């Protein structure tokens, strides 16, 4: 259900049901978008919908998500940030690549 | 040792220790800076550093905080409508909850 789509220097996490731990292909996804990345830092947005539940989601999968990214690259420079958004109706993670 | 500065336009609080609530005296200045803000909005950013290993632990404790700051802010005034922010950059020095009107 949860869906990643990504393009040379931004990766799209969007979010469907449960806090879920990554799929086995999900893994595979940020993996392969990483595999070049050694000289990128990252700006992760972690965007939730506007109205504890849902803040408190967007957290825990900031947190998800730092882990698997630290797994490939351990000293990565991530600067993260949690907000709702004006008007979505979905959970997103949004990851941009700023170059070292 | 939370530290608590403020102007008219601006209260920052800053964290110190894992203690997720204020003292008796910090509660009185947040209700003394809010006096004046019947007619406001509410925006909180919770500003969270980067801890090597145990970020998970650090960055729940902002979760936390930002509960009970919600909660101590809706004692005084019941009505606000508060929008909550996360930030945990590789530049952030302190923990600390910055609040600001509108």
């Amino acid at each position: 259900k949860t869906d990643i789509t990504s393009t040379k220097n931004e990766l799209v996490i969007t979010y469907h049901g449960r806090l879920r731990s990554f799929s086995e292909e999900d893994t595979y996804k940020i993996k392969a978008w990483l595999e070049d990345k050694i000289n990128s830092n990252l700006l992760i947005e972690m965007v939730i919908p506007q109205a504890s539940d849902s803040l408190r989601l967007g957290y825990e999968r900031g947190i998800i998500l730092m882990k698997e990214i630290k797994k490939i690259y351990p000293d990565v420079v991530i600067d993260m940030s949690v907000n709702s958004a004006a008007s979505s109706t979905t959970s997103k993670a949004i990851i941009t690549t700023i170059n070292k």
